[PDB]
C-alpha cells in the first residue's frame, strides 16, 4: 500500500534516525503563543511537519500525491522564511534530500 510505504520514511523521523534533525522543526508556528503576526504578512499559507502528519494521522491523507503536494508547497515557503547561512536551511534541504532518495527508490 502507497499510505503504508510514506508512513516507514515519517517513523524515520521517530526511529532515532532524524529525529534531532526534525526536533526543532517538528511543532507548528503559533502566532498566538510565540507572538509572530508577520508571519501572515510573510506567508499566506503557514504549513508545519506536525500539520501535515496531522492530516494523515486523522486518515485524512488518501494518497502520496496530496501528501506530496504540501510537503512541496511548504518546502518553498519555508525557503522563503529560512534565512540562508542557516543551521535550520541546511537540515531542511537534508530532509528533502533524504526523503527524495528513500520517494523515488520506493516509487521507482
Amino acid at each position: 500500500e502507497q499510505l503504508k510505504c510514506c508512513s516507514g520514511i515519517l517513523k524515520e523521523m521517530f526511529a532515532k534516525k532524524h529525529a534531532a534533525y526534525a526536533w526543532p522543526f517538528y511543532k507548528p508556528v503559533d502566532v498566538e503563543a510565540l507572538g509572530l503576526h508577520d508571519y501572515c504578512d510573510i506567508i499566506k499559507h503557514p504549513m508545519d511537519m506536525s500539520t501535515i502528519k496531522s492530516k494523515l494521522e486523522a486518515r485524512e491523507y488518501r494518497d502520496a500525491q496530496e501528501f506530496g503536494a504540501d510537503v512541496r508547497l511548504m518546502f518553498s515557503n519555508c525557503y522563503k522564511y529560512n534565512p540562508p547561512d542557516h543551521e535550520v536551511v541546511a537540515m531542511a534541504r537534508k530532509l528533502q534530500d533524504v526523503f527524495e532518495m528513500r520517494f523515488a527508490k520506493m516509487l521507482q
